């Protein structure tokens, strides 16, 4: 599923993402936008280390979800990576919260540093009623 901007903003608020571990809703929106374009079935294979990023938040198979084919893998979120390709984002949100629970926080996603950090991110949630 490809979410419309405001539709996603309201869904994330309802799922308790606004201000989670100090991360504003606008920051999660900025992340989803650059990671997947708000698409839940987006997948990205990293030929370099043989890992794959899954779903709306592009969660990596080496540490956060299990897909069986990633070398030297672990499963901190303890989820099947398949769960992160559903139209229902409940599981992807629970995984994203686990990632943010690590010391790096939102900085765990390099994309956030390149496209969101130290920028005006209000644009991602303006007009959405959140």
């Amino acid at each position: 599923k490809v979410f419309e901007r405001c539709e996603l903003a309201r869904t994330l608020k309802r799922l308790g993402m606004d201000g989670y571990r100090g991360i504003s809703l606008a920051n999660w929106m900025c992340l989803a936008k650059w990671e997947s374009g708000y698409n839940t079935r987006a997948t990205n294979y990293n030929a370099g280390d043989r890992s794959t990023d899954y779903g709306i938040f592009q969660i990596n198979s080496r540490y956060w979800c299990n897909d069986g084919k990633t070398p030297g893998a672990v499963n901190a979120a303890h989820l099947s990576c398949s769960a992160l390709l559903q139209d229902n984002i409940a599981d992807a949100v629970a995984a994203a919260k686990r990632v943010a629970r690590d010391p790096q926080g939102i900085r765990a996603w390099v994309a956030w540093r390149n496209r969101c950090q130290n920028r005006d991110v209000r644009q991602y949630v303006q007009g959405c009623g959140v």
